[PDB]
């Protein structure tokens, strides 16, 4: 009946806490972590969790997330334990996963409590923009450690922005982020862009910086010249969903509409 639970990413993390549980491990992480985890040990970091550290601390389950999937699967196979891969590519994946996690570990009043703040949060954002006469064409560029990608509908920023009243330029919709030459970029005309940073969120805006006034393409854009181009914080605005969505969705609005 005792669960030992290690959250391998922070959103993760923040999701058992809203849920009240305890935890055995941590992830490594530069972002703030919940004070009741402030004792529990790191296991890595959660793109690549350290096997024998995770090991020692004799877990019953080791949480991941869908958005990376794939590659976490040479983890799982050196730890020989089962993948849990929850949905966090969206407000509505996430909600599922909250509602699995109350399951499995006896927090179905928290989950539901939390996923009932959530959705009401999502509605009347929803409704506001509905009621909006105009919608802005919306490029979501999500930058990485040594170049970036272009966030598609499946991603969680794509759903914010689309919660929010936006319009995703890009209409590919088959995996959450795309090269930054998959779709190109001179067949579409946002009113707003949008710059999120993952990883080494320090080098990515300067990396960011260096490519919009190197690359000759940005200056021609009217978002570019209208000074609608925006750095977005990595909280609430990170490459997953998490608890703080009810922050990212009402801020993207208050952008989006001022
Ligand atoms: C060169 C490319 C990349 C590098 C060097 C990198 C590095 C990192 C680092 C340092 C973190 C931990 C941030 C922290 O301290 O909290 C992280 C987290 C994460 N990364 Fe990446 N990243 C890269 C690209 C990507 C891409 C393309 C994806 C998705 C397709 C991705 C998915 C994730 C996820 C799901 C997490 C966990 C988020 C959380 O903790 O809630 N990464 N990565």
């Amino acid at each position: 009946g005792e669960f030992r639970i290690v959250p391998t990413t922070v959103a993760l993390t923040m999701t058992l806490d809203k849920l009240d549980l305890p935890i055995v491990g941590k992830p490594t992480s530069y972002k703030t972590l919940p004070n009741r985890y402030k004792d529990v040990p790191e296991i890595g970091q959660p793109m690549e969790p350290n096997v024998e550290a995770v090991k020692k601390l004799k877990p019953t389950h080791v949480l991941s997330v869908s958005t990376i999937k794939d590659e976490m699967q040479p983890f799982y196979k050196q730890l020989n334990m089962k993948g849990y891969f929850y949905d966090f590519d969206s407000l509505k994946g996430m909600q599922k996963s909250i509602t699995q996690l109350g399951d499995q570990f006896n927090r179905k009043a928290q989950a539901k409590e939390l996923n009932d703040h959530l959705n009401s949060v999502k509605q009347k954002i929803e409704n506001k923009a509905a009621k909006q006469k105009k919608h802005p064409k919306v490029l979501i560029l999500m930058g990485v450690p040594g170049s970036y990608l272009v966030a598609t509908d499946k991603s969680y920023i794509g759903d914010l922005v689309k919660i929010a009243g936006g319009e995703n330029v890009i209409k590919v919709k088959d995996r959450q982020y795309i090269s930054s030459n998959t779709e190109n970029l001179l067949n579409i005309n946002p009113d707003i862009i949008l710059r999120l940073p993952h990883g080494m969120p320090e080098e990515v805006k300067k990396m960011f910086q260096k490519e919009f006034k190197q690359n000759d393409i940005w200056k021609h854009f009217k978002a570019v010249k209208n000074n609608h181009v925006y750095d977005l914080e990595e909280v609430p605005f990170g490459i997953t969903a998490n608890v703080d969505a009810d922050k990212a969705m009402t801020q993207l609005y208050d952008l989006f509409y001022k």
